């Protein structure tokens, strides 16, 4: 699999940027510059101004004065905009949720990264010492296997320096973590308040439907102020998504550009690199390491092994540590497969890219379906209003 | 991450499974049974039964002859119906697709396995056996050298022994990629029918309409003709949904059980538990002979530099073979830190849960919910039909 950029995305970073005074500025994504907030905030302007061009186009129609025909055409037009609105919120939440599940999974590894790490270096610097210490005034009689546990000593601390050249993820783990939060929290509110929306304008369509259906004039009245307070707030929301589709585009246009430029000082270009195209060919930061990391633990496997072959027979009185240095190596190299495992820049970029898709692919159709709903409903709406004036003649 | 039962799964396997001579039979998820098999012929033939009940009721009602407000909530009951209806369909796509793609992602990471180990031990045979015999000539005057030669080769024939021992998954890759293109083309035709089940329930109640507002009798036979027909395919399809659901049901209660009994020649038992667990503490099977492999590498390339550091000053005849070597065991070691990372059980672990909730949370769900369209859909279409004896009274 591969990203590539579809259709949408490209189209929609076509869109001019201008800002506030309508002066040209840099399309690239960059949330912080302030040129670029105002160039998003000119788009919900230009929704603002069109929903008064609207709100006087319908005033003037009620001012210059088959109709079931039209209501029924508003009423279908309104049924059909609030599926397409479901199915919009639909698509977002799953877009939101691929998101969530791609940052929870790169969280995940990134703490099994840190914490393997941690607890083979802890090990080998602790337990080992200890159990040499033990041991060494065993040995002490003997001048050889005592060379032998200073050769141990000297490359336990060359694994230690090895090991401690791998990048420490604990930054990146909160930024991961608290930005999940945020979207978390940001998600809920979005799906609530567009459900809401939803029912809401189901509920003045029944209420529009039984207007005409008990002839009431005092219902016209609260189902016509509870229409322009759903049209203003659709407009708004047509704004918003707007505004939402376009800066998604402009950050799904570039978003190897965004992450090495955002990730720049607490993760080295190399690995950033490394994680984000996963090249097959190789070349990967971590080889160099993991293979000193492994010829080291072979090598100390073998020189404990000879320990246990011949030192044993002569010195067994306390050799059930040489056991345990055993069993440490054992764990530490099942460690190192992990290690690598984990490292390795398949599982990340499946994640990333997983990440992608949900925002470029299915984030952005769902922003688009919901602008859709807006617009389909204003006009719906302003339809149903201008039809009012020749409605309420009974 | 971890699977557990949803309510709605161990619910659903409480359903009774009596066959068609209503005998008890065993509920676990057999295909390959042909009682189980009858046991969802029987769920079938329940919903078909309740047709022909159905059936017979609005038929008795129209023999044994506020009609606007029956037409509007048999109306109501449709709009909402089909919007179930759609919100399931798109469900179950979904839950389909990510079965897809789990099958997809784990058909790869198989295939990578398979090339790794195939070029690896072509590479390893062939090209070894022909550079060591294009410089054995040249080392024909020293014993010493030769020695060495002889026993880069026995490491070699023991990297390809032990290379050997690991699983072949050409079965696998066979099965995986057959079952996803049967489900694709199931998944495909399936999506279909429901959308035209939709559009055309859309357009009967289009017609449903029409026919009160322009007052033909003639439109009445047709959409009552189109109702019955619409009627008995809903029947049909809450049949179908209900025997999907229930066998969906038994294989998610025991997935695991499942796949050990249905995977068990092909693939031993120790890895098919160890891919489907991921237990961090349990060793790796893979463990002890992805050591074999780094051991034998590693020391590989401390003779071939030994000789590098001392061959190459004296003889110097041709250095480029064993330059040869060289970039072959680094190329080597790569394939070795990309296989035993493939061979993790973390990846495929995933993508087994990732199509474990797309068919039991996200597939499941959606066949409860077009189950609910179905019964909906019937429970509507018979008020509209029930309630025609008064509506072309005219
Ligand atoms: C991201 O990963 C970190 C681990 O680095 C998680 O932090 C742990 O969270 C659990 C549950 O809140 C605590 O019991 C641990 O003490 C935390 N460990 C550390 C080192 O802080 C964090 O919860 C993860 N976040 C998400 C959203 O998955
Ligand atoms: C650590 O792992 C090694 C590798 O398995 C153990 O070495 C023994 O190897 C022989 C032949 O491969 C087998 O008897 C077993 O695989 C290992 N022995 C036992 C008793 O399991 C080594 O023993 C392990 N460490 C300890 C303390 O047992
Ligand atoms: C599953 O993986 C296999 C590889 O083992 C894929 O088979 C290859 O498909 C490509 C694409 O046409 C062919 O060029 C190769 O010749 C195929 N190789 C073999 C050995 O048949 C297969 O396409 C994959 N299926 C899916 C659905 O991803
Ligand atoms: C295969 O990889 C090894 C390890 O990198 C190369 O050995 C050299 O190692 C020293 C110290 O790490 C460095 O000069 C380079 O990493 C390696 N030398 C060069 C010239 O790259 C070894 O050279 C590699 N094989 C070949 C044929 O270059
Ligand atoms: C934004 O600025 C960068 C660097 O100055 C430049 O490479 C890029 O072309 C600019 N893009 C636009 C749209 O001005
Ligand atoms: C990241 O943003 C900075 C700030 O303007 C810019 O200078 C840099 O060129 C950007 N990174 C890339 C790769 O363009
Ligand atoms: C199915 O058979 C197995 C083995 O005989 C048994 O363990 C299981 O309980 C049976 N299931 C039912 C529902 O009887
Ligand atoms: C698989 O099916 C066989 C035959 O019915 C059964 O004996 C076995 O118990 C099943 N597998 C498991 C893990 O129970």
């Amino acid at each position: 699999v591969d990203y590539i950029a579809p259709w949408w995305v490209v189209w929609l970073h076509s869109v001019p940027h201008v800002g506030l005074r309508l002066q040209p500025v840099n399309s690239t994504f960059s949330p912080g510059d302030e040129s670029y907030q105002e160039s998003l905030l000119f788009l919900g302007l230009v929704a603002a101004v069109c929903l008064g061009l609207n709100l006087i186009f319908l005033v003037a129609y009620l001012v210059c004065a088959c109709i079931t025909w039209t209501a029924v055409v508003a009423g279908l037009i309104c049924c059909a905009a609030v599926g397409v609105g479901f199915y919009g919120n639909s698509e977002t939440n799953d877009g939101a949720y691929q998101l969530m599940y791609s940052l929870d999974d790169a969280n995940h590894t990134f703490s099994g990264i840190d914490a393997l790490v941690s607890g083979t270096t802890q090990k080998m610097k602790v337990d080992l010492e200890q159990h040499l210490a033990r041991l060494s005034e065993i040995f002490a009689a003997r001048g050889d296997y005592l060379q032998t546990l200073k050769f141990i000593q000297q490359m336990a601390g060359s694994v230690v320096v090895q090991l401690s050249g791998l990048p420490v993820w604990r930054e990146v783990t909160m930024e991961l973590t608290k930005l999940s939060d945020q979207t978390g929290y940001v998600e809920y509110y979005r799906w609530l308040s567009y459900l809401l929306l939803f029912i809401l304008d189901l509920v003045i369509c029944l209420i529009a439907c039984l207007g005409l259906a008990k002839r009431s004039k005092c219902l016209l009245a609260s189902m016509l102020c509870c229409g322009a307070l759903s049209l203003l707030l659709s407009w708004a929301s047509l704004a918003a998504d707007g505004s939402a589709a376009v800066a998604t585009s402009d950050f799904c246009v570039a978003p190897d550009t965004f992450i090495l430029n955002v990730t720049e000082g607490q993760i080295s270009t190399e690995v950033t690199r490394y994680y984000l195209y996963c090249s097959q060919s190789g070349s990967s930061p971590f080889q160099q390491t993991l293979t000193t990391f492994q010829r080291a633990l072979t090598t100390m496997q073998i020189q404990v092994a000879g320990l246990l072959q011949f030192a044993v027979p002569l010195f067994s009185t306390a050799e059930e540590d040489l056991l345990a240095i055993q069993l440490l190596l054992n764990s530490s190299e099942s460690s190192l497969h992990q290690l690598t495992a984990m490292v390795d820049c398949r599982g990340l970029h499946k994640d990333y890219l997983d990440a992608l898709a949900g925002i470029c692919y299915d984030g952005l159709q769902g922003l688009l379906y919901l602008g859709l709903f807006s617009f389909l409903a204003a006009l719906a709406f302003s339809t149903m209003i201008c039809a009012g004036p020749r409605a309420w003649k009974h």
